[PDB]
This record gives structure tokens, sequence and C-alpha cells, in this order.
């Protein structure tokens, strides 16, 4: 015999997330955290998504300034954080080091105080 498959062959999507995103647009933050360095940034569990809960000072968020109150945690690296658990993604970054791409959405919610 002799054949192939043609059409939708594995899953052709793990080439680093891309900025456009579905129907909707991530916002793209490198970090920069040290082999030693934490987070500094809390984040609280959302309905089914990772938002930003707390900013902590020297942390490599505050530091870089990339990470603030009400920004939705998406993907990080290219590993998925939708659905994650906080301690999993605190488990993750953690356990990650350097550069590391954070697409998350800014929560621009428009309200004068």
């Amino acid at each position: 015999g002799s054949s192939g498959s043609s059409g939708p062959i594995t899953d052709e999507r793990v080439y680093e997330s891309i900025g456009h995103y579905g129907g909707e647009t991530v916002k793209i933050v490198r970090i920069e955290k040290a082999r030693d360095i934490p987070l500094g940034a809390t984040v609280r569990n959302e309905m089914d998504s990772v938002i930003i809960s707390r900013i902590v000072k020297g942390g490599a968020a505050e530091k870089s300034g990339l990470l603030h109150e009400g920004d939705e945690v998406l993907e990080i690296n290219g590993i998925e954080i939708r659905g994650k658990d906080v301690n999993e993604v605190f488990d993750l970054l953690s356990d990650m080091h350097g550069t590391l791409t954070f697409v998350l959405i800014p929560s621009s919610g428009p309200s004068s105080g």
C-alpha cells in the first residue's frame, strides 16, 4: 500500500504562544526571573482563570512592572494557565527561571475613581 493523510494532521499548534488569540487580544510581557528570584505577585482563582490578586514589592513582577492586579494569565512560556491553580501557576514559575513570556490580558476596566 501507499498513502498519507492530507488534512489536519497532528496538532500544529506548539510553535510558541501567538499574539492573535482566537477573537481577542492578549498582552505579551517578558519578565526576567533569576534562578533564585521570587515572582512577588499574588493571584486569585477566578471562575476558571488565573487573575492577579496583588503585587509584592521587590518582586520580579513589580520590578519589571509588567504585571498588574486584574491581569488574566493564559499562557506562560507556552504552558497553559487558564484553569490551573494558583499553586500550580506558582509552582510553575518558581520552577521556571529567566525571561518568561507572560501572555495575559490587561484589565483596562474603565472606571474613574
